[PDB]
RNA sequence: UAUGUGAUGGAACCUCUCCGGAUAAUUCUAUCUCUUCUG
């Protein structure tokens, strides 16, 4: 995909979200965060 | 809009005095961006 005026997220996976602390253990963990299409349609690293 | 037997006003140089001057290498590396949902 490419950039659009609708700016609706179309993506999944990548990145490890940092938690705002946890009840048991506080450490980095990977989550399936939604993301927007890159703007490449050096235009090699972009997300939302 | 004068008044008459009498007008050198062509009868007078806006003249004189004062450095557009002083100071400045056309040079060059650390991020940028804020909301994530109990995890």
């Amino acid at each position: 995909d490419d950039k659009n005026q609708e700016i609706i997220h179309n993506g999944v996976y990548l990145r490890k979200i940092t938690v705002a602390n946890a009840k048991s253990k506080n450490k980095l963990r990977e989550r399936l965060v939604p993301e927007f299409a890159w703007y490449d349609k050096s235009e090699a690293a972009y997300a939302m």
